[PDB]
């Protein structure tokens, strides 16, 4: 009789659908993970299914007894099982055995035993649903009896059509663990075979909810959107105006004398509160037959017509008082309509309608030569004629058409006077309750119903306005119907919750950001069980942080500053640190760096770096074609005919998709085919020290791709939908890449503006230095080193893509987006769309075509909306990829076919060159750039006053190393002695501010 | 098209679907043979005209 | 609202102002070079000389009319403060 | 909610699109304003010609 | 149906406006990388005039 935790037990097969290596998210009555489990012949209640794990090898457990009271009314189920085969008798008995051959089978009785069935760590799911008792058995005979915190699926053992009521269950004895099941959501991982080897809960932990959302068992480091939190309502209040009992009740309901029973009173109950339910206590109402509405209280609804009636009748005659009834009252006094929705209230009135000498005063009509209709009054006082001779007076068969009730005190219930109120429509039952404030509560003010928080209002109403709206047109303020007070309707707090995780592999601790909510408010809601995301992150008193984005109860804030890793919001970011925990910090926008500006202070670098950076661009998208008829209609002629009435929707979608496909073809055409002729690289392969092995084609393999191209390609990976192959095969795209690169590395950039003009590669690089304000003399002066630098840089690139698996994020995102779109499109084929089923074939061979037309139309509308949404999404993504492909074509026409002067366009620095590399549905640009380095502080002066005249550098900058004044290039330290060929003169030495005296030597 | 299947149905599963919820395997109890349901071939036709 | 939520931007307005200040300070102290590597200091009348050289105007003119140009700039920026302040349609987009 | 449950992953698609738009806005401001490596301060006190 | 069509219209409008603002933000990034972080020679790209 201890309490333990069910680690991961209680996973059974929900359906007989085989699935292979999938992740299926299903909601069903499961055993929640880590729930409280009773380890144990007491009476155990059967709460909508039980997980029973009996662990014994002595066979003490001899089955089960099932029932509610065992009083020979319910079918008491007796189950026995020795080792494999189960004997099941759904009997009905008072008692079981408990009020060699170590067996006792006495029980108490075998009456109405409708059905009998035959078939160590024995676990059983017992469920009762859809008239089926379902037993799921996992008979894994482990060697021992200790409870193992392990995993094992439960196969469906038996389903029995009982259709009975069960509330309790006890175990036959001649240990075990018991747990209860709840309706939860579970992500089941079927393995290759149909073996659900793993199950992930969804109501436990923030971590095991992002897994449910992403349909995966390993989540990557980041912030994940998930379910939305809301503070649930705490109470419910319904308020009504001051209950005006003043309806024509007491004078009508409590009058000593009425008129004739056939001549009912016009008891018009209008423009008042029909609260006649209190009068139930004034008189002992016996025949209370309310056929349409039965109010024990009635104070809300306003109605036009009541047609209330007053009657005086006997006791054993109410059988004729029913909707659509026939009899003396219906055919002579008053006919009750078939749809008679009202209260017939007859009460005995011996104490106020009886007298000692006889109360011969209340006449009722017994004879009439006409039939009453609903909502009619009979006024005809003529004596009924039942004979051929004319009827005048008594004597022959001519009775007075009114019989007087002989009301006596000694008569029985069937003859005692009943005074009757008939409510016969062609208010609303609820008693007003106290008003709460400052609590998220449901409100029903005077029929206006909603949920929210009611506070004090400073809004002044004119003394006729009840509601209160805004430009949003929502009820903002309501005035109390009862106390006549005004109060606003501030809604209950709500928002999104997000889960910040460092990845499944790294750790399992997580953080939760309740977006846009006060930490005090969320903590209070947590305290008084008010949050909908039932899982509570364990509050420690320091693991709660407040920020403009919301309340982050998953981590501690640190006054330190670091670069953003997982963006939280409002600058705050979160990251894992190792002790090991998640921390939240204000994002550090890099290091603070003050440049030591001065009147005369310049810095010219004395060295540089030939950097190579990767620039990945999507260029294309998967060409998809959808057959509208086959997708919408599973080759059904009736569905095709119905679809034909919707105009040219299929034609429109086909036109849009074909346009998208030809746009993809033109995108890759414009990007990769800007070269007239395929250029061939020379066989010598020597390029002045530059390597070009990882970018030139490698003939010693198929597809003739470069090694970097090979890494790029190896790094990136039914129902009318068809993926049309691209016009340009990847071999052809590689051939264009090779031609472009060969023209770049042999003829330079000249091949893009005309015929290719050969030029030695060092000369081309010298001119590319000339293009960024660096004299060509640098390159020759540092050729080898520069080459080695390039040879090093490209090498790192080969590792940079290899080491980092997230480098090709954009292309993989494009591919995954297209795959997700197609997967959603095919998955909504299983959407019922508010119809009978999601398969046309079943609907056809289940319903006649006139009725099946409605369901087919609903499915057609749903699938057509799905198709239109997919087509519009594809059009938007096609426009986005068209912009990206135009950018890629611009880069290839400027970065590759030339050197671009636009800053940060063809690389992060002074652009030198670029090399294209084909990639799945995209291009990768290797941008080779010049990044200066090894700075040197210097003193500068805008001019030089030598011969009484100002001198300015032709293209250099005047610097000084403290003693001598030189002029140097403004991007690479190369001091030079100032001469006339090196400076130009303009005016005398007065206008220039920072002019400095010096000597300008003539050569 | 109903062809011999290598998918090991445990002896309680009647149908067999895929991630797209399309029945890619069935077995009739009379034959008790697991067979896949790869659909009838289709696609599109396109006319090349000069 | 009724399920709508306005998520605040990740970069707070203070951080965006700090980026603006950093870009402007690098532009006015180190010139154009801070975007192509380490920021290299240079006096502003020299960076303006470079920028005149970049539009086919020899730098001498700048120095030859330094102060005047400053006042022109000092005037122009002033009008901006009025131009946005007076016209309410300036920030139309 | 139960009636909406039969309409497939419409809500999931809308939520994914909106989150994509949000991260796109964040990336937009990141690309526009964060092209600088290090925060640069103005000189303590100085004019600029 | 009505409310979900309203949501879809709103989301599509937001997607189109997001594409427009993405183009505008790309232009702004190009300007700051070519008009601020350097002097651009493109005509009438960084203002009316040289
Ligand atoms: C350019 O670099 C590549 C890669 O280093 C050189 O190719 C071979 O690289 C392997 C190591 O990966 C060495 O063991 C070989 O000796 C290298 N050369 C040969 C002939 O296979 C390539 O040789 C370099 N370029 C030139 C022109 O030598
Ligand atoms: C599936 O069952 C077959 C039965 O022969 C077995 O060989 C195979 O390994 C099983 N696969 C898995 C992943 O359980
Ligand atoms: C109607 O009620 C009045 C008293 O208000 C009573 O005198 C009269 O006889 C009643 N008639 C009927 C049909 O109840
Ligand atoms: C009328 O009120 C008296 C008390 O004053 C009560 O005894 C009697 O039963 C009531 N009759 C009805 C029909 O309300
Ligand atoms: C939360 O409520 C308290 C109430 O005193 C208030 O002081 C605090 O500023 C609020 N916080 C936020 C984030 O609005
Ligand atoms: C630059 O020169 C001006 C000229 O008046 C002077 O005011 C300023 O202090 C100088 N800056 C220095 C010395 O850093
Ligand atoms: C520049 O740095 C490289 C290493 O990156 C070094 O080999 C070279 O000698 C340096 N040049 C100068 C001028 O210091
Ligand atoms: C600036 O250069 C001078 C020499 O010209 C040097 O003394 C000083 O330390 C430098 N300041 C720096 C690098 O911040
Ligand atoms: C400045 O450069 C000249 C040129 O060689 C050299 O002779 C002198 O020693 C250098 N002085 C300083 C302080 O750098
Ligand atoms: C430069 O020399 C001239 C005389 O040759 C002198 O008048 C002038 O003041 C000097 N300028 C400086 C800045 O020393």
């Amino acid at each position: 009789q201890s309490y333990t935790n069910s680690f991961t037990r209680g996973v059974y097969y929900p359906d007989k659908v085989f699935r292979s290596s999938v992740l299926h998210l299903t909601q069903d009555l499961f055993l929640p993970f880590f729930s409280n489990v009773t380890w144990f012949n007491p009476v155990l209640p059967f709460n909508d299914g039980v997980y029973f794990a009996s662990t014994e090898k002595s066979n003490i457990i001899r089955g089960w007894i099932f029932g509610t009271t065992l009083d020979s009314k319910t079918q008491s189920l007796l189950i026995v099982n020795n080792a494999t085969n189960v004997f099941i008798k759904v009997c009905e008995f008072q008692f079981c055995n408990d009020p060699m051959e170590s067996e006792s089978g006495v029980y108490s009785s075998a009456n109405n035993c409708t059905f009998e069935y035959v078939s160590n760590l024995r676990e059983f799911v017992f469920k009762n649903i859809d008239g089926y008792f379902k037993i799921y058995s996992k008979h894994t005979p482990i060697i021992g009896r200790d409870f193992p915190q392990g995993f094992s699926a439960l196969e469906p053992l038996v389903d029995l059509p009982i259709g009975i009521n069960i509330t309790r269950f006890q175990t036959l004895l001649a240990d075990y663990y018991v747990g209860y099941l709840q309706p939860r959501t579970f992500l089941l991982k079927y393995n290759e075979n149909g073996t659900i080897t793993d199950a992930v809960d969804c109501a436990l932990d923030p971590l095991s909810e992002t897994k449910c959302t992403l349909k995966s068992f390993t989540v990557e480091k980041g912030i994940y959107q998930t379910s939305n939190f809301r503070v649930q309502p705490t109470e419910s209040i319904v308020r009504f105006p001051n209950v005006t009992n003043l309806c024509p009740f007491h004078e009508v309901f409590n009058a000593t004398r009425f008129a004739s029973v056939y001549a009912w009173n016009r008891t018009r109950i209008s423009n008042c509160v029909a609260d006649y339910s209190v009068l139930y206590n004034f008189a002992p109402f016996f025949a209370f037959k309310c056929y349409g509405v039965s109010p024990t209280k009635l104070n809300d609804l306003c109605f036009t017509n009541v047609y209330a009636d007053s009657f005086v009748i006997k006791g054993n005659e109410v059988s004729q008082i029913a909707p659509g009834q026939t009899g003396n009252i219906a055919d002579y006094n008053y006919k009750l309509p078939d749809d008679f929705t009202g209260c017939v209230i007859a009460w005995n009135s011996n104490k106020l309608d009886s007298k000692h000498s006889g109360n011969y005063d209340y006449w009722y009509r017994l004879f009439r030569k006409s039939k009453l209709k609903p909502f009619e009054r009979d006024i005809s006082t003529e004596i009924y004629q039942a004979g051929n001779k004319p009827c005048k007076g008594k004597g022959p068969n001519c009775y007075f058409p009114l019989q007087s009730y002989g009301f006596r005190p000694t008569y029985g219930v069937g003859h005692q006077p009943y005074r009757v109120v008939v409510l016969s429509f062609e208010c609303g039952p609820k008693k007003s309750t106290n008003l709460v404030k400052n609590k998220c509560v449901n409100f029903n003010f005077n029929g206006l119903t909603g949920t929210g928080v009611l506070t004090k209002s400073n809004k002044k109403f004119l003394p006729f306005q009840q509601f209160g709206r805004d430009i949003v047109d929502t009820t903002d303020a309501v005035r109390d119907p009862q106390t006549l007070e005004i109060l606003d309707i501030t809604p209950c707090s709500f928002g999104g919750v997000s889960v910040i995780t460092p990845g499944t592999n790294t750790s399992n601790q997580v953080a939760v950001l309740y977006q846009g909510v006060n930490c005090t408010e969320v903590s209070v809601a947590i305290h008084a069980d008010q949050l909908t995301p039932t899982w509570r992150v364990y509050s420690t008193g320091s693991n709660v942080f407040q920020t403009r984005a919301g309340c982050l109860i998953g981590a501690e804030y640190v006054n330190n500053s670091y670069e953003c890793d997982i963006p939280i919001g409002a600058g705050v970011c979160a990251s894992y640190q190792t002790s090991q925990s998640i921390i939240a910090y204000t994002m550090s926008l890099g290091a603070e760096n003050s440049v030591a500006y001065s009147n005369n202070s310049i810095a010219i670098p004395t060295n540089f770096t030939i950097s190579v950076t990767t620039e990945i661009l999507p260029v294309s998208m998967t060409k998809t074609s959808v057959d509208c008829t086959m997708y919408i209609c599973g080759d059904s002629t009736e569905c095709s005919n119905l679809l034909l009435q919707y105009g040219s929707f299929c034609t429109q979608l086909k036109r849009a998709l074909t346009g998208i496909a030809v746009e993809q073809d033109k995108n890759t055409q414009e990007v990769f085919a800007q070269v007239k002729q395929i250029y061939k690289t020379p066989p010598i392969k020597y390029f002045g020290g530059f390597n070009f092995s990882q970018i030139l084609p490698d003939p010693s393999k198929p597809s003739k791709r470069s090694p970097i191209e090979d890494l790029l390609f190896n790094k990136v990976t039914f129902n009318g939908l068809t993926v049309l192959p691209p016009l340009l095969t990847d071999e052809m795209i590689a051939q264009y890449t090779s031609a472009l690169l060969a023209g770049t590395i042999t003829s330079g950039w000249t091949f893009g503006a005309g015929p290719a003009l050969q030029i030695p590669f060092p000369m081309q690089m010298a001119y590319r230095f000339n293009g960024i304000g660096v004299t060509q003399n640098v390159l020759y002066e540092n050729q080898k080193l520069i080459a080695n630098q390039f040879n090093s840089a490209i090498g790192k690139i080969q590792d940079s893509l290899f080491s980092t698996p997230s480098a090709l994020g954009k292309l993989q995102d494009v591919v995954n987006h297209n795959a997700q779109a197609l997967n959603t499109l095919v998955k909504q084929l299983s959407s019922k769309f508010g119809a009978i089923s999601s398969v046309l074939n079943d609907i056809l061979s289940r319903l006649d075509p006139p009725e099946a037309e409605v369901q087919i139309d609903r499915l057609i509308t749903g699938r057509l909306q799905s198709l239109q949404t997919y087509v519009t999404q594809q059009l938007i993504r096609a426009a986005e990829i068209r912009a990206s492909a135009n950018l890629a074509a611009t880069k290839m026409s400027e970065c590759v076919l030339g050197q671009s002067k636009r800053v940060d366009f063809c690389g992060k620095g002074y652009h030198l060159m670029s090399f294209p590399q084909s990639a799945p549905h995209g291009v990768v640009f290797l941008h080779v750039t010049y990044v200066p380095a090894q700075e040197k502080n210097f003193t500068t002066a805008p001019a030089i006053c030598h011969d009484g005249k100002a001198h300015f550098p032709r293209e250099g900058v005047f610097v000084s190393n403290g003693t001598h004044w030189f002029v140097t290039q403004r991007n690479f330290y190369e001091p030079q002695i100032i001469t006339t060929d090196n400076t130009f003169v303009s005016g005398n030495c007065d206008v220039v501010i920072g002019i400095v005296n010096n000597t300008v030597y003539d050569p």
